[PDB]
């Protein structure tokens, strides 16, 4: 199939919240969206100028074919199967230039739309300027593979946007859905054995980065001269969270019936702020024959669920994200009797599970000791990162505030608990685990004795429209809405086929439950509780697995104690001062944000132990907002997740996850957060693996044996040797120009650091270091990548050149001890690596995985000081060259270095001018860099037509360092044999990942997160396919 479009730019008005009326939204009170919405002299409100795709029939762009008015802003779908060849006849009716650049389709260079120096001439440059009346015509090829996976749906989301300068063009409008499918899946433009399909992108549609930001200060404000574009609160009113530019659910014309088979196609797009929690109230899907029910999105994100609509009526699509959802991030829809016909579940009355929770408040000291657990040292000690939390006094609360937590009752009398046991002492502030079978029915008696409205709402249950616990809608006594200060509400939940795991989970997954009165406030005041749906016949009657030693559960998050509906209270209770207290004061706010799991903090978390050689199941969840970037790494051991492989959970506002462990090594262990703000915070706790059983002289099976020596040396890093890539790039822009990281100005330390970094020396002596290769050049900042293969003993020889304390150690990797030993400067010492089964590929994973390897003493600042480096693991004993490459994407905080004071005196032209606490000076030392390159500065990613390479992908860092990989002109596979497929890998703190890609087209091509902020911070390069021969 030749298919043809025919998409033109105009510029229009569009409307965010195009009324009608009248509605009532989850934690929106009615006098809000007028923040975003309402025009004032102050205030452009709710009517902007964008340049948005429209389609049209014609070559002649006259008539337009109208688009789905659930679509909102966005362009017209274009669709392709493997094989298609498509023609995008673009014409810019719009004032300025722009182009079409598709995600997850073939073109040569002429036909990418995207600017950047690509050493491209005027030929293939013609589609990255597209001029106001202009016209060019995009051939993208739908190649085998850029195609679906194996594992994948038979249509994928992908996307198209304008490109000159990408994060500005899309908050202009100009972004649109591109589903590539497989050779057969399609008949009129739709998926065959599919009744309906839809396309959402969540995203905060910034327009204080549109190009036509200042036309509509001019347009709608009554007072422009008086407009501040950098005041805060007007910044804010511009930002538009919406589905498909909709605000305050006014999305229009989500209707499905019963029994539709519906396909969504979901992206999230933007910035930093932009992490999404896509959640379809009432409703159940699968993602890659998994069941799921949180959609977690960020910029770039591709993303497509399956649902067989059921349960009718009216039901939210909202983002879980809470300053999303209470800046008004939802949309309904719809699901009608038509009449259906199928039903097929059945079961809403047998098998009952009963349950008799209410709410209470308590105190809640989220550090009972008094001390950190991992440092001895105490969590008032003045001038510590804990005292910020713990310190109590005039305007300080301290380290126990008043909350409305979640307990169990034995009766419908409430009048004696169910006590928790040994098995119960890790939940702390979680209410009780709620459990269930597939066919159960779960009847939950809820009595609450708080003195606020509370209720109990379940994520991964079925329950009808009036047990549904939380209120929305378009248009004395107690209910599943509302349940008040004194009142008693019994809940019924139905758990059928079509709501539990699925053949490809496992038997339990992790969910939760928490009230939704006004979930912004309720979660973080306590009311939150594990749940653990599974499969028939898979537990014992007392609730626990069969076959599973010890189940876990775990809930990290900022505790916003600021959001609690008991604030004013612990004010009241445990200031000396309370009429002192500024709620808006940040630093207050900041004392408030404890960081914690399961409302524990530094290392206070008991009752986390288990025996060497027990099969222990996580099950993980989080709830919050942005902040909530989670990587939930278990030190010392690794687990199975899918069939991966891996030592760090990441988790969002809403997410579930249930990791499988088998802990191999006597030893007091850390789960901790790995995000570094939330370490520093106190999100670190420890478990302990006992030896249960009689030792036996073991060690019997060393395939391999090796030895690496490594140095941390101190060097002159610098992030960005030349400047003349970013200079073109903003050149072709027509930008300018202020570079806040780079320009040294008055005062700055511009893009030299010192640093310490690790480096390979050949022999024990460390008078010699290892030649770095061209096949190594693209490392950049990182060590030497060390190669392991399942059943190796590694020896690594470590000589601390540095001038302070240092360590070398791997994730995935197995030690003799829970304890890793500085080695003091000067010092060499010997770490020894085991690598067994359980540190490479599970069996879905490729067979060569990444761990990060990295230094312990102090891993922040270790780390943000240099010291990281990539261990690559393998399995097993004519074809295509092979190629390795890693990336690391972490924004280098330079503040946090331990070289920030020698950095300071050596770079600064006025060392006494440079306050370390002032915002300006603390951005410009933030370097967005891959590999500790930015603008096109990391070099050597060179690969030839007919390789195979493998990319491991690596991410580390902040609650910022969310990066959404892309790579221009390829897609890539992963797993197990290839068999999912995309052009933007997510990538986080603790993420580490292979992709496999097999590159077909010549060129220089951009590699970039997709994040507006890190993009425009540098946070890119390009890489390299050449022809053969
Ligand atoms: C630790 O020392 C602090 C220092 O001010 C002291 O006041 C406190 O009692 C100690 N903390 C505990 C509870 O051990
Ligand atoms: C672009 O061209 C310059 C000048 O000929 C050359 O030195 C450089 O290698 C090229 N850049 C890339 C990314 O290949
Ligand atoms: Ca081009
Ligand atoms: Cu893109
Ligand atoms: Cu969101
Ligand atoms: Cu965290
Ligand atoms: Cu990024
Ligand atoms: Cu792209
Ligand atoms: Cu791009
Ligand atoms: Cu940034
Ligand atoms: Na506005
Ligand atoms: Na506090
Ligand atoms: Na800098
Ligand atoms: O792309």
């Amino acid at each position: 199939k030749e298919k043809h479009y025919y998409i033109g730019i105009i510029e229009t008005t569009w409307d965010y919240a195009s009324d009608h009326g009248e509605k009532k939204l989850i934690s929106v009170d009615t006098e809000h969206s007028n923040i975003y919405l309402q025009n004032g002299p102050d205030r452009i409100g709710r009517l902007y100028k964008k340049a948005l795709y429209l389609q049209y029939t014609d070559e002649t762009f006259r008539t337009t074919i109208e688009k789905p008015v659930w679509l909102g802003f966005l362009g017209p779908i274009i669709k392709a199967e493997t094989g298609d060849k498509v023609y995008v006849h673009l014409k810019n009716l719009a004032s300025r230039p722009y182009t079409f650049h598709s995600h997850g389709i073939t073109y040569y260079k002429e036909h990418e739309g995207a600017i950047y120096p690509d050493n491209t001439t005027d030929f293939q440059r013609a589609d990255d300027k597209v001029y106001p009346g202009e016209q060019y015509t995009y051939m993208l090829l739908a190649t085998e593979e850029q195609s679906p996976g194996e594992g994948d749906g038979n249509c994928v989301t992908r996307i198209y946007h304008s490109h000159i300068d990408a994060p500005k063009d899309i908050a202009s409008g100009l972004i649109g859905p591109l589903i590539i499918c497989k050779k057969d899946s399609l008949d009129k433009e739709k998926e065959k054995h599919i009744d309906r399909e839809f396309v959402v992108m969540f995203s905060v549609v910034d327009e204080n980065f549109s190009w036509y930001l200042e036309d509509n200060i001019k347009t709608y404000c009554s007072e422009p001269e008086k407009v501040d574009k950098d005041n805060e609160d007007f910044q804010q009113s511009n930002r538009m969270y919406s589905v498909n530019g909709y605000t305050f659910g006014s999305l229009s014309g989500l209707s499905m019936c019963a029994e539709d088979r519906v396909k969504w196609y979901l992206f999230g797009m933007g910035n930093e702020v932009d992490v999404h929690a896509a959640f379809f109230h009432g409703q159940a899907l699968t993602n890659k024959n998994y069941r799921i029910d949180t959609i977690n999105l960020f910029p770039a994100t591709l993303f497509d669920a399956y649902m067989v609509a059921q349960n009718p009526g009216e039901w939210m699509l909202s983002c879980q994200n809470l300053n999303h959802l209470k800046a008004g991030l939802q949309a309904f829809f719809q699901v009608q009797e038509c009449n259906k016909s199928s039903s097929k579940d059945n079961i809403r009355g047998k098998h009952v599970r009963h349950y008799y929770i209410a709410a209470e408040e308590i105190i809640w000291n989220y550090a009972p000791s008094g001390i950190d657990i991992f440092t001895k040292e105490n969590l008032t000690a003045p001038g510590s990162d804990s005292a910020v939390f713990f310190e109590q006094g005039t305007t300080r609360i301290g380290g126990s505030y008043k909350k409305l937590v979640y307990r169990e009752y034995t009766d419908a009398s409430f009048t004696n608990r169910k006590e928790r046991g040994p098995e119960e002492e890790h939940l702390g502030i979680l209410g009780p685990v709620i459990w269930a079978e597939v066919g159960d029915t779960i009847r939950v008696t809820f009595h609450n004795k708080g003195a606020y409205p509370l209720s109990i709402e379940p994520i991964g249950v079925r329950f009808n429209k009036n047990n549904e616990g939380t209120y929305y809608s378009p248009n004395v006594p107690p209910s599943a809405s509302h349940v008040a200060p004194t009142e008693t509400f019994t809940y019924e939940w139905t758990v059928p086929k079509e709501v539990g795991p699925t053949n490809a989970d496992p038997v339990c997954l992790a969910k939760m439950y928490y009230s939704a009165v006004d979930p912004t406030k309720d979660i973080f005041t306590g009311l939150i509780g594990p749940m653990k749906i599974c499969k028939k016949g898979s537990l014992h009657a007392n609730g626990r697995q069969k076959d599973v030693d010890k189940e876990f559960y775990l809930f990290p998050t900022v505790f916003d104690e600021n959001e609690s509906l008991l604030l004013e209270d612990n004010i009241r209770m445990f200031t000396t001062a309370p009429d002192q207290v500024d709620k808006e004061d940040e630093d207050f706010q900041e004392s408030n944000k404890m960081h914690s799991m399961n409302g524990f903090m530094y290392g206070n978390q008991p009752g986390l132990t288990m025996c060497k050689g027990d099969s222990v199941v996580w099950y993980l969840f989080s709830a919050g907002n942005e902040a909530d970037v989670h990587g939930i790494y278990f030190s010392g051991n690794t687990y199975l997740w899918r069939g991966e492989r891996r030592d760090t959970a990441n988790l969002f506002p809403q997410t579930s996850l249930t990791l499988h462990m088998w802990p191999d090594t006597e030893g007091t262990f850390n789960v901790e957060c790995l995000t570094t703000d939330h370490y520093t915070g106190g999100m670190k706790q420890k478990y302990t693996v006992n030896q249960c059983r009689r030792q036996s002289e073991d060690s019997t099976f060393y395939l391999g044996e090796r030895t690496y020596y490594i140095a941390a040396v101190e060097v002159e890093w610098d992030y960005s040797p030349q400047r003349e890539w970013e200079k073109e790039l903003h050149h072709l822009q027509e930008q300018n120009v202020s570079n806040a990281f780079l320009d040294k100005g008055e005062f700055y330390i511009g893009s030299k650091y010192k640093k310490v970094v690790y480096r390979q020396y050949t022999d024990s002596t460390f008078r010699v270091p290892v030649e770095r290769k061209a096949e190594e050049e693209h490392l950049g900042i990182l060590g030497p990548q060390l190669h392991a293969d399942v059943g190796d003993k590694v020896k690594i020889i470590f000589k601390n050149m540095a001038t302070r304390p240092y360590s070398i150690h791997a994730h995935g990797v197995q030690t003799e001890s829970s304890t890793v030993t500085p080695t003091l400067p000067g010092e060499t010492l010997t770490y020894v690596w085991k690598i067994p089964e359980r540190s490479g590929a599970g069996t879905e994973d490729s067979a060569c995985i990444p761990w990060a390897y990295y230094s312990t003493v102090d891993q922040v600042k270790d780390l943000y000081s240099g010291l990281i480096g990539p261990l690559i693991v393998c399995r097993r004993p004519n074809p295509r060259r092979k190629l390795e490459f890693a990336l690391l994407f972490l924004v280098f905080d330079e503040n946090e270095s331990w070289y920030l004071d020698d950095n300071i005196k050596t770079y600064s032209d006025h060392p006494e001018k440079v306050n370390k606490d002032d915002e300006e000076f603390i951005e410009s030392n933030k370097m967005h860099a891959i590999n500790g390159r930015m603008f096109g500065n990391l070099q050597g990613l060179t690969m030839h037509v007919g390789d195979e390479v493998n990319w491991y992908l690596m991410g580390m860092g902040n609650e910022i360092d969310l990066h959404t990989v892309h790579f221009h002109g390829h897609s890539f596979q992963y797993k197990h044999r290839g068999v999912y497929s995309s052009d933007v890998f997510d990538i986080f703190p603790g993420t580490y990942q292979t992709l496999e890609m097999f590159p077909r087209t010549p060129g220089i091509w951009l590699l970039h997160c997709h994040v507006t902020d890190h993009i425009h911070a540098g946070m890119e390069t390009t890489y390299t396919v050449l022809q053969n021969e």
